């Protein structure tokens, strides 16, 4: 059963052009309202040399929003859980991808994350850490292959002002039969509410709801 508070632990083994890295974390919100809030840690290869905003969205489809009248498959699949994998590719070439579970125990979400990040140049805004968080984006969810699949076109701020962007595509499967929806929409906001000056800490919030296409 999920509930109407509902905390997570995250831990993230990760490399981005070679610069191995884990990070810790816990969360908590409120699934059925859509809202969340996480602190996370860099436990291992800290500081990072580039933008936490390619990592941010890895940190949490079960607290979505949804109408009635569309079907939570993922609120759905629990406690078993799911799982998702993600390819992110950017403008300049910076190829990123994810590979999540997540289950359900002990009364809170289990979140474990695994992250490749290669190809970005040596100058880009990744490397660089010249991004400044993402504008709010609309995922387009739809099933296929028996999966819930979803497409972003992500847009990430530029410091001196101007965008950095990706095409993000996602694969969401539960472990077990649970109803798929239709195709809608689900419209994020990400924020970076607070960080140390190195970002080995960093703590984020996020609003999620499904709506009709």
């Amino acid at each position: 059963i999920i509930k109407e508070f509902m905390r997570f632990k995250v831990h993230m083994e990760g490399s981005v052009n070679g610069h191995e890295f884990e990070i810790e974390g816990e969360g908590e919100g409120r699934p059925y309202e859509g809202t969340q809030t996480a602190k996370l840690k860099v436990t291992k290869g800290g500081p990072l040399p580039f933008a936490w905003d390619i990592l941010s969205f890895q940190f949490s489809k079960a607290y979505v929003k949804h109408p009635a009248d569309i079907p939570d498959y993922l609120k759905l699949s629990f406690p078993e859980g799911f799982k998702w994998e993600r390819v992110m590719n950017f403008e300049d070439g910076g190829v990123v991808t994810v590979t999540q579970d997540s289950s359900l125990q002990d009364g809170e979400f289990i979140y474990k994350v695994k992250l490749h990040g290669t190809n970005f140049p040596s100058d880009g805004p990744v490397m660089q850490k010249k991004t400044m968080g993402a504008e709010a984006s609309s995922e387009r969810m739809y099933p296929e292959d028996g999966a819930l699949k979803g497409e972003i076109k992500v847009r990430l701020k530029l410091k001196d002002g101007g965008h950095y962007d990706a095409e993000v595509k996602t694969t969401y499967k539960a472990k077990k039969p649970v109803q798929l929806p239709g195709a809608y929409n689900a419209n994020y906001k990400l924020d970076i509410t607070s960080h140390n000056e190195d970002y080995t800490i960093v703590e984020q919030y996020e609003r999620c709801e499904g709506r009709h296409s």
